[PDB]
């Protein structure tokens, strides 16, 4: 099973401010929608609650509490180990989709990074982890918008 | 200025049937929307007539005849003139079809965005051979009503 990771990181490293993404870069959300269409997303419970079960995605959510959801496209796991064990029986690809805790847990395990660098320095208290030295960018594209952003794909090895 | 190219190719090589793309692969259009957002698109006149001036894109349309009063659409008399003028205002253009424009520009583009669509349709518009100096650098498969696979190639 392949693990991808997709995130939008502002220029000071902030990805979140409490429950919010502290910016709106019009058009960048299209990248996220396109890459996650009909994919399995691995998300922390906090991010899952902020995003909801958007249509045409499948969600593996990790929680330490009794969190539940009766949506048939949502599977809830009590650990990341259990999530990954179960996911590899049912899919060949999972996209790690946040938030800070889940990114920090799994950054050393993922194969492909989708990073949109957002041209803003917002307030916030959630940051992206350091990127292991063995990742290299293989694709870059710049976008002008209300907040500019640059989309880069990194490959491991 | 860098040139990209974006296309969806069916399993038997068809990209069009007259003025239409002969499939509807739910989800694949999201890739096209995402990569072209606020970009300059170079398109042939026939493709521009089939797609129209969709919001949040800028169009360089080539014709030997045809006009548009849309402020986001530029009409050029040649691909050469389109490229000469685009380099004055942007560092990136996306070649977005159709068959004639792909054939004329494939040897000049730096990055390919190719979605392979799992259907074998009828049609009469095709895509050129990928030049041998291109290498795939990213691939992802999608299951949908018609499956599709997305691949980015870089010129080396
Ligand atoms: N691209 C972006 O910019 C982007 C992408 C995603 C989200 N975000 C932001 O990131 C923030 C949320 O990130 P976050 O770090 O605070 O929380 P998070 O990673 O989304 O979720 C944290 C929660 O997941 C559960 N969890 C974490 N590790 C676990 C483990 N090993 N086993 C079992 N459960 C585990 C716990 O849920 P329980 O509390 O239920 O036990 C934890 O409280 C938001 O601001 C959000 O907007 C930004
Ligand atoms: N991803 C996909 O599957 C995809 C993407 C886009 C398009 N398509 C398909 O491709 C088909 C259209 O392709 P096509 O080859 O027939 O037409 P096209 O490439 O879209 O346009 C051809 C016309 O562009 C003008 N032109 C071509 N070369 C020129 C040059 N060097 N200088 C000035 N003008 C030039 C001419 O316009 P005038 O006749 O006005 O002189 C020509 O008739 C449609 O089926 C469309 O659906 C498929
Ligand atoms: C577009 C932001 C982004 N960009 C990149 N590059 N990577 C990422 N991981 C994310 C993200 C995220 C979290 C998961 C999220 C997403 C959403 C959400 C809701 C609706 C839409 C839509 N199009 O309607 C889009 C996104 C809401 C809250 C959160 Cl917390
Ligand atoms: C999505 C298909 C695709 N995929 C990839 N990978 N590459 C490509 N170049 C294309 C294409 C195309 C031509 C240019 C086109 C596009 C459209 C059109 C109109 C509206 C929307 C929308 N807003 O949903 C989307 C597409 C209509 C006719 C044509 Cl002839
Ligand atoms: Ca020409």
């Amino acid at each position: 099973m392949k693990l991808s990771l997709m995130v939008a990181i502002s220029k000071n490293g902030v990805i979140g401010n409490g429950p919010d993404i502290p910016w709106s870069a019009k058009g960048e959300q299209l990248l996220f929608k396109a890459i996650t269409y009909n994919q399995w997303l691995l998300v922390g419970r906090k991010t899952f609650e902020s995003m909801g079960a958007l249509p045409n995605r499948k969600y593996a959510v990790v929680t330490r509490s009794s969190f539940t959801s009766d949506n048939e496209n949502v599977l809830i796991f009590p650990s990341i180990k259990d999530a990954l064990t179960n996911l590899k029986k049912i899919t060949d690809h999972v996209i790690v989709s946040g938030g800070g805790e889940i990114y920090k847990s799994l950054i050393d395990q993922v194969d492909t990074l989708h990073i949109s660098t957002i041209d803003i320095e917002p307030e916030g208290d959630v940051y992206f982890p350091e990127i292991p030295s063995n990742f290299r960018p293989v694709f870059t594209q710049d976008f002008a918008s209300n907040i500019n952003y640059s989309y880069q794909i990194w490959q491991k090895g």
